[PDB]
């Protein structure tokens, strides 16, 4: 059984997934996903309508500062107290940045909205090059709780080539 404290330590991308779709009984369900730059309001990805997402963005990402994430969600007939996300982003397996989230009060059989906000960390002209030059290996894990327990987990990774 995971908790908050068993990934908010952690140095490196895991080698799978730590919970299966099934353990996901409260039925949350990303429907919508939309990430802005917050200082010129330009919208850097959207998808309406998936455990893993491969990115394809452009060498100026890396010169963001702050970025907005708006997700919308369903969520099953099971309350929903405490819904948590830590989400961790790592190059090469080095720890760029973790970012915990808690999500507002969530309406049981409905459609929820969150804004999540991502302060960049300082990252030196040698960290930029590199990762422009080594696509996919930015790494991060989505982890997401329910009265500290892991119900969800998400991967995804990061080219800035394009």
């Amino acid at each position: 059984p995971i908790g908050p404290e068993d990934v908010l330590g952690l140095q490196r991308i895991t080698g799978d997934y730590l919970c299966s779709p099934e353990e996901n009984i409260y039925k949350i369900d990303f429907v919508r996903f939309k990430i802005r730059d917050m200082d010129s309001g330009t919208v850097l990805f959207e998808i309406k309508k998936g455990r893993f997402v491969r990115y394809q963005f452009t060498p100026a990402f890396l010169r963001l500062r702050q970025v907005g994430a708006t997700v919308e969600f369903t969520v099953g007939d099971k309350p929903v107290n405490n819904f948590r996300m830590i989400e961790r982003h790592y190059f090469r397996n080095q720890l760029l940045k973790s970012f915990d989230f808690h999500f507002g009060f969530c309406i049981p059989s409905s459609k929820n909205t969150c804004e999540h906000i991502y302060d960049f960390p300082p990252l030196s002209e040698e960290l930029i090059s590199e990762m422009i030059r080594h696509p996919y290996e930015t790494q991060s894990d989505s982890f997401y709780f329910v009265d500290d327990r892991l119900v969800m987990h998400n991967k995804a990774d990061y080219s800035y080539s394009g």
